[PDB]
């Protein structure tokens, strides 16, 4: 009993019209006196039905050209499904209608068998475009993820970006391609098996490019700010239903599989049912397995068992990970210790803060939730992805950090493809790619130096709105063919593979994992009726032999994988081994 706020018919926007019979075009404004609609040069008065509605139906179709005009001001779309000359200029018409599905034998994945892999499409390939990541998608299932995890593609200003200058959410990045090449990625991947799943941001429009306050104030609030302007006004049902038509977009009309909502805890809404319930709500009126993600730093388990998403990125795993291999304590990473005990411990819980105290200067809080309602897919870990790689100043990957060997970064991979916890893995991480991922930005005028500023002043630093900053981000193919990067690649496969086929591996519930140390060897056990497993990590700088390690039982003997492909069961400094 759940209805859609949502109907074609009264759609914003410019939506074709059944029969041939053109285009309907539809705005709201709460503060133009004067409406019009210019359509391949042509302006036509639109019609006011009240409420601030104005509508027009022409005998234009997809391909058509448009804008609106307020008060006499040519006013780009917010509600445009495809600017191809960028966010100030005309719209396009676009009819989902007319590409050719090829993916009805695809049912979507569950996210417990969802392995992440997270793209960014300007930097994926040479091309950046869509249609050249198509082409890695074979390489992609090979490898033996499930899932990609697509950086955002709304629209926003310039001609490379990470995506979180997003200003119109329905329209995708048009350097990236057409929208009938993002939907033929998502039907390729879909061939082979791959769920695809998009970054959206509905926290904050970017800088440039945003023209949603021309027609309504209100779509914004003053109460708070974001990080660009005036905060995103969930009280307003236009503002609700601009975010929630956006999914539903998303998932029905571009065939996404799943979504991952950028920056949750700064979604605020106080209404009696949450944006983030509502969303669920309306994604899941589409009738599909669809399947919603936040990424959210409170360790709330109310995300999953009041709003109904399926999942968190949690990001305590990660940034336990990385103390333990740098030591490193500036901002976050103050609030661990790092160490195998520590590790121990934050697997144990799921995250590490269930509510005490975050001790990290300028954050000071109780922080977090009991975990004991979330069970393991709820969780998706990491040990590297974009935040995780690009907010450091250089932009360095996490083999690439001082202090951290090839052989640790290679027994990280065998701990986080081995849990039973939801894994992501970056582009390129898994053949130790030597290229950064910074981050870069091409901003006009004034805002552009704002940026580069800003950098600066943040923390040579690279300059993000210069190009060397983007082509240095470029993965380099190539290189996986040789040397450590592909000894890592064939590592990836084998851990990959295992998880796939192993049964005792399938396990996903905490009930069946546990974990503990022994000095600086970590060790995780899954015990299930179809037998035991057990991951020994030598964090040490010596050698262990797994005989020595003291356990509360009794180690199995089989050695199935060791991340030096060594014979016996020893570990040199940093290495890991799973036993069965
Ligand atoms: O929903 C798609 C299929 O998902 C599962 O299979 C995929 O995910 C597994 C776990 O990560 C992989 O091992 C496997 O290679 C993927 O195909 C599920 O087992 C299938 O029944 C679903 O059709
Ligand atoms: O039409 C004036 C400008 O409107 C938008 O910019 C406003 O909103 C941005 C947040 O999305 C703020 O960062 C900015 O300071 C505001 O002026 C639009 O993004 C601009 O392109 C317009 O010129
Ligand atoms: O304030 C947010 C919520 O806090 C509680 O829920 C969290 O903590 C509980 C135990 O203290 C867990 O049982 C629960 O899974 C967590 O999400 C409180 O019980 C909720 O009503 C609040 O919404
Ligand atoms: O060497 C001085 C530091 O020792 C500890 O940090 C090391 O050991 C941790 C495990 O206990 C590792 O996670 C970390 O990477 C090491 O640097 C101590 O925690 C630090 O406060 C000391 O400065
Ligand atoms: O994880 C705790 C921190 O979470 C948020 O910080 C960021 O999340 C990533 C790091 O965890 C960042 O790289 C990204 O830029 C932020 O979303 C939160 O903003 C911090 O205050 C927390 O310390
Ligand atoms: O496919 C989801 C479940 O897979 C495993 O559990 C299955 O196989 C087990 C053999 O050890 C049986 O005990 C169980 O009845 C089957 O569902 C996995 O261990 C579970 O955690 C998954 O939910
Ligand atoms: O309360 C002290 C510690 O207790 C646990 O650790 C002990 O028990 C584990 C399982 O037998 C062993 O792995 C470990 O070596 C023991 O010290 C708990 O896991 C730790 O977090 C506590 O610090
Ligand atoms: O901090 C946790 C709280 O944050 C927000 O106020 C949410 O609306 C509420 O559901 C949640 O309990
Ligand atoms: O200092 C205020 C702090 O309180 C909070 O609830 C947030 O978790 C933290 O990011 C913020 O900095
Ligand atoms: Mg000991």
């Amino acid at each position: 009993s759940f209805q859609t706020q949502h109907d074609p018919r009264t759609r914003l926007g410019a939506t074709p019209l059944p029969g041939g019979a053109g285009t309907r075009f539809r705005l709201w404004t709460s503060t133009a006196r004067t409406v019009a609609v210019r359509v391949n040069g042509t302006e036509h008065v639109m019609t006011s039905l009240g409420g601030g509605i104005y509508e027009l139906e022409l005998p234009v179709g997809p391909g058509a050209r448009y804008l609106f005009v307020l008060d006499g001001v040519p006013t780009p779309d917010p509600y445009a499904r495809f600017l191809p000359d960028g966010v100030h200029g005309e719209a396009e018409v676009v009819d989902f209608g007319t590409f050719d599905w090829t993916d009805a034998d695809w049912h979507g994945i569950k996210l417990a068998d969802c392995v992440f892999y997270e793209v960014h499409v300007g930097t994926f390939t040479p091309e950046g475009t869509y249609r050249a990541a198509a082409e890695k998608l074979p390489y992609l299932k090979e490898l033996g993820v499930t899932a990609i995890q697509v950086m955002p593609l709304a629209a926003f200003d310039g001609q490379r970006g990470w995506g979180y200058d997003g200003a119109a959410f329905y329209a995708p990045y048009a350097p990236y391609g057409r929208p009938e090449d993002l939907m033929a990625l998502v039907d390729a991947a879909h061939r082979l098996g791959l769920g695809v799943f998009l970054d959206v941001v509905y926290n904050h429009f970017g800088p440039s490019g945003n023209y949603l306050s021309s027609y309504a104030p209100s779509y914004f609030t003053d109460r708070f700010s974001s990080a660009w302007g005036m905060g995103l006004d969930y009280a307003e049902p236009h503002m609700r239903r601009y975010v929630t038509g956006n999914a539903r977009m998303w998932l029905r009309d571009y065939h996404f599989d799943g979504l991952r909502l950028d920056a949750t805890p700064y979604m605020t809404d106080d209404s009696e049912t949450h944006i983030l319930t509502e969303l669920a709500q309306e994604i899941h009126e589409l009738g599909g397995t669809h399947l919603l993600l936040a990424e959210d730093h409170r360790n709330l388990p109310d995300l999953v068992t009041v709003n109904h998403l399926d999942g968190i990125w949690t990001d305590d795993f990660h940034h336990e990970t990385r103390v333990t291999l740098t030591g490193e304590q500036e901002g976050y990473y103050a609030g661990y210790r790092g160490g195998a005990e520590a590790l121990a411990y934050t697997i144990r819980r799921g995250w590490r803060y269930e509510g005490q105290f975050w001790a990290v200067k300028g954050e000071e809080h109780e922080r977090g939730h009991p975990s004991d309602a979330l069970e393991a897919p709820n969780f998706v870990y990491c040990i590297q992805n974009h935040d995780q790689i690009g907010n450091r100043p250089l932009g360095e990957r996490l083999h690439q950090s001082d202090g951290v060997t090839l052989h640790e970064y290679r027994g990280a991979a065998a701990l986080l493809l081995t849990l039973p916890m939801t894994p992501l893995l970056f582009q390129g991480q898994e053949w130790a790619a030597s290229t950064p991922f910074q981050f870069f930005s091409d901003h006009a005028g004034e805002l552009g130096q704002a940026v580069s500023e800003g950098r600066k002043k943040e923390f040579d630093v690279p300059d993000p709105q210069a190009e060397q900053t983007f082509l240095n981000s470029k993965l380099n193919w190539a290189e996986r063919e040789g040397g450590e990067h592909a000894r890592t690649l064939r590592l990836y496969r084998d851990l990959l593979r295992l998880r796939r086929e192993d049964p005792v591996l399938h396990n996903r519930q905490r009930e069946n994992l546990t974990t503990g140390h022994d000095g600086d060897v970590l060790w995780v056990r899954t015990v299930t009726g179809a037998g035991e497993r057990v991951l020994l990590w030598n964090l040490g700088q010596d050698t262990r032999a797994v005989a020595e390690v003291k356990l509360p039982f009794t180690v199995p003997r089989r050695l199935l994988l060791h991340t030096e492909g060594r014979e016996d069961l020893t570990l040199g400094a940093g290495e890991a081994v799973l036993v069965g």
